[PDB]
């Protein structure tokens, strides 16, 4: 349901089955590929319409003030902070600009992100204390121990308490900033053959870097 | 450089005190720094590594770490102390060994005699456009994009980087070996590649874009 690497086709997605090998090999290759399949029909002309809109010089991209302008779910609001991170999970060579795919993917992230938060408030208290951070994580796919979870709330919560809404985003936006980190990472010959992405493996890996950031 | 040290005549060691080091020492990336300290060195991080490990642990906490004097005149902040501790503590122990501290003292002594180096025109500071350089001397390859953030990120403000600057951005550095280290060394990946300062360069560009 929340399972960020392995979410299922929608019903009545946007895409037929053989526009899926019309997209660029760019863009089929990615981690988050899958996202763009959970779109539906209406949500992709809704989000097409935005960016026409905001691209006024017809480049095909957008860069972080064009992001920040976004109405996304829940009515989030970037911070320029968050947004850069956000940008980040699709810009890995800095071009400061993200395409159109990207964008769309990076919207169906934060719905999916938005609607795991509201899934966690059990108690309706609004917020995540940050014992709950953890578990939450988990169902988007992100493993860490309890010690990473705690050091994302300090980092991200701006001094509060708790994990608001816009505390939540800022660690998603890191958590998958730092899953395109990792490929980037292992994309390198270097390293010889790639292995397949395995969620466990990944999470020590978010342990180790996140602690960086300490 | 960092990952090619040359060995010094009057080493503190006879070359049989090599192999009876412990092997949690020996096979570190940073184990060569020890081969370079002088006698009259060792005598004087021992001394005082001594008097203040106050209830003879045989380990230094991060307090005990701030009272040192560094080379230079180098203070560690809490933030950069912690960081320097990391390089050698990986699994939050809250110490660190004599042996760990011998290496970290010799770190610290090869950045600020690079930085002097690199300080040209004897201001006590490096231009920001002098980072990288400088960087790349010390055995870290990375791009200018990767260097003006690690000043933003450690300068307080400050339009240059000054000795204290220079090392919280060494202390990162270092850190970010050790954490490579701990990353690969799970048996998933394989068997670790040789280490490599190009390939291990782009990693800590990748790193470092992630604190920003
Ligand atoms: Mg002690
Ligand atoms: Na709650
Ligand atoms: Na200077």
């Amino acid at each position: 349901n929340f399972c960020l690497w392995n979410l299922q086709p929608i019903q009545g997605s946007w895409m037929g089955a053989a526009c899926i090998y019309q997209m660029p090999p760019s863009v089929r290759n990615t981690w988050w590929f899958p996202l763009l399949n959970t779109i539906p029909l209406d949500q992709y002309t809704r989000i097409y319409q935005w960016f026409m809109g905001v691209d006024r010089d017809r480049s095909g991209t957008l860069e972080i003030n064009e992001l920040m302008m976004g109405q996304f779910p829940g009515g989030i609001r970037l911070s320029p902070q968050t947004a850069l991170r956000m940008m980040r999970i699709f810009d890995t060579d800095f071009n400061g600009h993200i395409s159109f795919y990207e964008f769309m993917a990076m919207y169906k992230f934060m719905e999916l992100a938005y609607n795991l938060f509201v899934m966690n408030d059990r108690n309706r208290s609004g917020t995540l204390e940050p014992h709950e951070i953890l578990p939450a994580l988990q169902q988007l796919g992100f493993y860490i121990n309890q010690r990473t979870s705690l050091l994302l709330h300090r980092l991200f919560a701006r001094g509060m308490a708790f994990c608001d809404l816009n505390c939540w985003i800022a660690i998603c936006a890191f958590a998958a900033q730092t899953r395109s980190a990792y490929q980037m990472i292992f994309m390198n010959p270097y390293y010889g053959p790639m292995k397949p992405f395995n969620p466990m493996e990944f999470g020590k890996f978010l342990d180790v870097v996140t602690s960086l950031l300490e």
